[PDB]
């Protein structure tokens, strides 16, 4: 009950002052979001469970950022009676800046599937699938009515701090892939000793 209210609350927030959040719901906070997320694939990969990280620009300024971590849990808790991806999902920024997100979960050799609009889940976590691999996959679409400036990538900035991530933890492969345009597809990777 109280934890459920206090996550409604936590999107109201974020929503209302977005920019005390990420600095900005300029060029620069659109961008932002994408850190948010690679920074905890990241951590993944830094406790020793991941070593490639996917960022996908795709049609219509999606983004889909995918790792091989072991997968963010889905076990039930204690203190929320909802799943751990859910309670993980449902205080990020990110959702809450986003008009729709989707995460797909590799683990325990099954698929799990949750998507939301604004922060708010639209359907309980789903088994839709198996899988002999784990990892997690996050796909999201910046929020319009928060990024007034534009919801449009760049990925020369993109590309810029990937390559500095990859140098800065080396061991991972980081991949960046622009898909928006299906008749000319830009990849860079990147993989430091
Ligand atoms: C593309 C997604 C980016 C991305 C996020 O935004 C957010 C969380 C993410 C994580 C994980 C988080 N917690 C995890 C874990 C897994 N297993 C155990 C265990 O004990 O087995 C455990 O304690 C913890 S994985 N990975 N990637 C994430
Ligand atoms: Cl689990
Ligand atoms: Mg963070
Ligand atoms: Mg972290
Ligand atoms: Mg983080
Ligand atoms: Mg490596």
């Amino acid at each position: 009950g109280a934890g459920q209210i206090q996550v409604l609350e936590g999107l109201e927030a974020v929503r209302k002052r977005p920019g005390m959040y990420i600095g900005s719901t300029s060029e620069r906070g659109l961008h932002h979001l994408v850190w948010e997320i690679v920074d905890n694939s990241i951590d993944e990969a830094l406790a020793g469970y991941a070593n490639q990280i996917e960022v996908v620009i795709e049609k219509d300024n999606w983004i889909k950022v995918t790792d091989n971590g072991r997968g963010i849990p889905v076990d039930i808790q204690e203190k929320m009676g909802r799943p751990a991806v859910e309670v993980i999902l449902t205080s990020s920024v990110v959702n809450a800046l986003s008009q729709d997100l989707e995460v797909y979960v590799h683990r325990n050799e099954t698929i799990y599937h949750q998507a939301y609009k604004k922060g708010v889940p639209q359907f309980d976590l789903k088994e839709v699938g198996t899988t002999d691999k784990t990892g997690t996959v996050i796909r999201f679409k910046a929020d319009g009515e928060i990024f007034t400036e534009t919801t449009v990538y760049n990925y020369e900035t993109l590309q810029q701090r990937i390559r500095e991530l990859a140098f800065l933890n080396k061991g991972i492969q980081i991949t960046l892939r622009d898909e928006r345009d299906e008749e000319n597809v830009r990849e860079d990777s990147y993989h430091y000793e």
